[PDB]
């Protein structure tokens, strides 16, 4: 079945020692958590609980007219911010027939920080591609770069942090290995110093 194919993270409470050496932050946009696939001539919009929320095109090597083949499907994880019509690509699962299930997540996440921008106007609105998809960027979680991170301006409502182990490969259901944690929530469980801003500010 289409259902239970999204790695899921939990709330980040017990802070890792090897945090600011072997952890990457995402910073993910308000939106609708989604598994995206793209197969021999179109992508489709799943919900985390496994229903097609959407049938489309999309300038993803998988589904679309002009590029599609044999095995040449794409599976993303991706959160779909509507005020944008745009789906931030979190995570990659498969791409153009090649899995990487298997693969850590730095290897993942630095695979489509390069291979998405490859596609020609995958970022922008287009007869052949509707809705955008931009990948999203992550960061070192050293105190430095969390403060950098922390006091940076992004073009979507900030939802929350997603902390991923470098190492950890993609598995389906939650997993104590990707940690999840509102920005105004850095200071206090992690015990750094933060700059104060929209980000960093609590809710009273
Ligand atoms: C609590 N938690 C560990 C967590 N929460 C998260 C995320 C996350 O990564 N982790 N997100 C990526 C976002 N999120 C919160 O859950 C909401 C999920 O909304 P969305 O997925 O966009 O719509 P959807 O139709 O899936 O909504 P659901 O019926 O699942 O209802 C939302 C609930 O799903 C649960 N959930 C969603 N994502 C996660 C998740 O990743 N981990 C865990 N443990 N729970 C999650 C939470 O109870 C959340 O309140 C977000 O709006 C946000 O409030």
């Amino acid at each position: 079945h289409y259902a239970n194919q999204l790695m899921l993270s939990e709330w980040l409470i017990d802070v890792p020692s090897d945090l600011g050496q072997e952890w990457i932050v995402v910073v993910c946009p308000v939106g609708k958590r989604a598994l995206i696939v793209a197969s021999r001539g179109s992508t489709s919009a799943y919900t985390k609980s496994g229903y097609c929320v959407n049938r489309f095109s999309s300038l993803l090597p998988g589904g679309n007219r002009r590029n599609s083949t044999a095995k040449d499907y794409t599976i993303l994880d991706c959160i779909y911010n509507e005020v944008n019509q745009t789906y931030y690509v979190l995570d990659v699962m498969c791409w153009r027939g090649h899995p990487f299930y298997d693969c850590q997540t730095d290897f993942r996440f630095y695979w489509m920080h390069s291979k998405l921008p490859e596609e020609e106007g995958l970022g922008e609105k287009t007869k052949l591609n509707p809705f955008k998809f931009v990948g999203l960027k992550n960061f070192p979680c050293t105190p430095e770069s969390l403060c950098d991170v922390l006091s940076m301006d992004f073009p979507f409502e900030v939802d929350g942090l997603l902390f991923y182990h470098k190492q950890t490969h993609y598995s389906p259901g939650s997993t104590p290995l990707v940690g999840w944690l509102r920005p105004y929530m850095v200071s206090d469980v992690l015990g750094v110093a933060v700059p104060a801003g929209p980000l960093t500010t609590k809710p009273d």
